[PDB]
């Protein structure tokens, strides 16, 4: 090793008054920058168009953050030019000195942190602290891909020798492709998705989520002054399905690095599928695509403890998490205890401007808005709601911690992903059944179990079908390296981030023998 | 390690009177079979049907080598009722109790050799010592996924540990799938494609190719013989596209292992991104398509060594291989010395019945030799035929090793896979020219360097984009462990063949969290 050991970076708190002081001041210089433009970035350079993409404030949505150019087919086109020249000696650079490229990168993310904590505070209506684990996990996606890198190196595949010849087997990267990011994690997730396949060699044309294209822009800032060579990561933020479609279907295009919606998912991936006219090998899709996560709670469990870990996954950035507690299955003897300590630890969540730091935001957007305010009516029809259900006061798109109980296992609001504030409890019987109904959904990201019974525990470990399962302890924000990140079933296809064998997706082998 | 290190099997040579006598012995007894009838195998059971195949011997196709049993869509739902029970509990047996059982397939099958070469010899056309190296190849498959199996067993995932707690990441199989497989290596890639899945704990429902049927339910009658758990192998010999389709399209078909054709190969790649209606995962699909694989040679090389690799390379099988040579490409230097010694030796080339072990038996059946005619036809109008290019006497479908020269790179017959005895010959300036025509096409497989100048092969290491590359010596072949096997481009998705890497696409990773 050349470089230290790899430490997650700390999730500051924000408990000290030099760290309160620090990031009053980085909101004030965010907020005094509202309005600022920000172009594409193609090979090397910004580049402007005549349309533009507005990013507002949830919080205020009268309030615009900043605006960015707005990308097209001949921008993609261009993109995907750029990425392949690019390509054809990025993927000749040493491994050491690409994962060096990357420590660049992640020691000036780290010195702007406070900034990107501002900007998602204000662009995506994150907390504080919430904000601080965005971006403490980017620069983790960062650290760590740069040295699992180094894994894959010359000579790391294991072969059989054989007389009289000489039989060398290693990777090579795939070529350029399209990153596809979402707007929940839109340092940390757009920064992984990007680093991974670049630190192996690949070239990546990245397509931000259009509720976080200033944040993108930022991290491009970074991309930037790290000395990236011209088209090994391009900047496309874009309106609708334009730009991300023309990407992932074009015969060019050589992988797709998915997360968002199974919705959107599973169009990328029927797409990948297919030859496009000219297309000249089978296109790689990764996906993530959501989970509808439950927390089990026996009644051996410590129900103070279980409480709080409910409430945080469920509603921790409102919600807006792909590994979020959406469900909460109690067992009979858990049921009443349970229950009762989550609506009184629920019912004293704030909800405000982000700004503030209040335990909740707003929702993103008012799209989104409507899409929970929507389930919620759904849900008035499936379950008993017994907290919150409306949308409170302010501009901002501000909705109140919500709990359904005696939700139905098969209710619509027990099975489709709401991604807000927007909690449904399930009564059943005993551990066994609440693995049958955690279980029974398409799903299959994220689940968790509270219980001080070794044999409950060890049932979960074999039978709780979730790719990130969590036992006694909140169900959100695997850490890099820790946890590796990824689903079953219709969660997506199990692409674990922050793990080595992240990088090997975007690799492919070459065996060369001579015979002398 | 519990057993030997891995060694590749011995490929018999027949050099020996006990040898040859051992060889007539199983040949004797395999034809004193011919009238046998092979039913499907599903769920731990032999399962006759009402329809029948018939296998022919393409040296002598009046003469039936066997019948079997025919599939269709009840037994194809019924297979996959009977893999997806045995998956609730073979997946769960520790990985050295199924490594075990296939090294009792591996021993039983090492016993049974003669009898399997001797089957196809008859089946499918292959002379004696290409016989030998299939049934080696795939007693070499189960060996080596039996030990690369074990790899993957629990502790196998690098975690960064987090205080307090306890985090265990872990490969589990994905379920049953189904395994199309190709008539040229019908022992070989057969029994590699069902066991590498089956080895980590998947089970499998596996379709023969039509042509090889008889020497696929042999390698059942072996599997069965070693005790694999009812459901866990099965085996669907099906006339046309209904059983594969079925199996591809089924929304419980949880992955598709693939070797053969492109136009195949595309279809099932596009059918497997697609969500079937009540489907819950994303489909994995793993093609291996083809080549139009080329040998270079330069002025600089061994000419008669180079004369020999291209003849054993574009002939052996008939050329019937995805690793065959069917491009020469000549630098002017290396033009009339090495096209000289190639045709000199290509004309003594013996064809017949393959029993009697010539250089050449017959192709595997009428429309293989339609297709192949067909292609030689075009070649008359593409380039000039210099050897060969036609059907000899005989009921059996004997087609002569044929030369085409100054053949366009871009000719039909340069570049579609035509997998016959024809080699298209092409002259081109030096050796940058001609990489430039060995990547070319759509294809990416093999391809081989005959040459002395070191900075010629370190060249062609870089900038000769095929999986599978081979410097002085033949391109096809490739030993299990020694050359990961599997390519790039439209020559599949870089599954690679006889390789640790093999194994995990067969798998999916969980993390769990415990926090104490």
């Amino acid at each position: 090793m050349t470089v230290e050991p790899f430490r997650n970076e700390p999730i500051e708190t924000f408990q000290t008054e030099e760290a309160r002081r620090a990031m009053r001041e980085a909101l004030r210089r965010v907020r005094e920058e509202f309005g600022r433009h920000y172009p594409l970035y193609i090979g090397g350079e910004w580049v402007d168009t005549k349309e533009r993409m507005v990013s507002l404030n949830p919080s205020a949505p009268s309030e615009v953050v900043g605006t960015t150019a707005k990308a097209g087919k001949a921008e993609a086109e261009a993109a995907l030019e750029a990425a392949w020249k690019a390509f054809k000696t990025w993927k000749d650079w040493p491994q050491e000195d690409r994962s060096a490229l990357l420590l660049k990168a992640a020691a000036l993310m780290r010195r702007r942190k406070r900034e990107l904590e501002a900007t998602l505070v204000y662009e995506v209506g994150k907390n504080w602290v919430e904000a601080s684990a965005d971006v403490a996990e980017a620069i983790d996606f960062i650290e760590y891909y740069a040295r699992a890198a180094l894994r894959y190196r010359y000579p790391a595949v294991e072969v059989v020798p054989y007389p009289g010849e000489d039989n060398e087997s290693f990777y090579v990267p795939l070529g350029a492709g399209v990153v596809i990011a979402p707007w929940n994690f839109p340092v940390a997730i757009f920064t992984g998705m990007i680093m991974g396949p670049v630190a192996v060699g690949n070239t990546v044309i990245a397509k931000p989520a259009e509720d976080a294209v200033v944040v993108g822009a930022k991290v491009f800032e970074i991309f930037h002054e790290a000395g990236f060579p011209p088209g090994v990561v391009n900047f496309l933020p874009g309106v609708g399905e334009e730009v991300g479609a023309y990407l992932v279907e074009h015969p060019r295009t050589r992988f797709i690095n998915f997360t968002g919606s199974l919705e959107v998912g599973l169009k990328i991936y029927e797409a990948a599928g297919r030859l496009a006219p000219g297309q000249t090998w089978f296109k790689r899709a990764y996906v993530e695509t959501g989970g509808k996560d439950a927390i089990i709670v026996d009644e051996t469990a410590d129900f103070d403890l279980a409480a709080e870990g409910v409430v945080v996954s469920a509603y921790g950035f409102q919600g807006q998490k792909c590994s979020a507690a959406s469900r909460l299955i109690l067992t009979q003897g858990a049921y009443e205890p349970v229950l009762e300590r989550v609506l009184k630890r629920a019912e004293r969540l704030s909800v405000g401007p982000a700004e503030e730091n209040p335990d909740l935001g707003p929702v993103v957007s008012a799209e989104q808005e409507r899409k929970v305010l929507s389930y919620i009516e759904i849900g008035k029809n499936e379950g008993q709601l017994v907290l919150g259900g409306k949308r409170l006061e302010g501009e901002g798109y501000f909705i109140a911690p919500t709990v359904f109980t005696e939700v139905p296992p098969k209710a619509r609001i027990a099975q489709e992903e709401i991604f807000g504030p927007v909690l449904s409890v399930i009564r059943v019987k005993d551990f066994a059944e609440a693995l049958e109904v955690a279980n029974d959904t398409p799903y299959g990201l994220t689940g968790g179990v509270y219980s001080r019974k070794r044999e409950h525990l060890e049932w979960a470990r074999r039978e709780f079908h979730v790719g990130n399962l969590y036992f006694n302890r909140k169900i959100t924000g695997a850490l890099v390296g820790v946890q590796p990140f990824g689903g079953f079933k219709l969660s997506g296809t199990n692409a674990k981030t922050g793990a080595l064998d992240y990088l090997r997706l975007f690799l492919e082998m070459k065996a060369v023998a001579e015979r002398f």
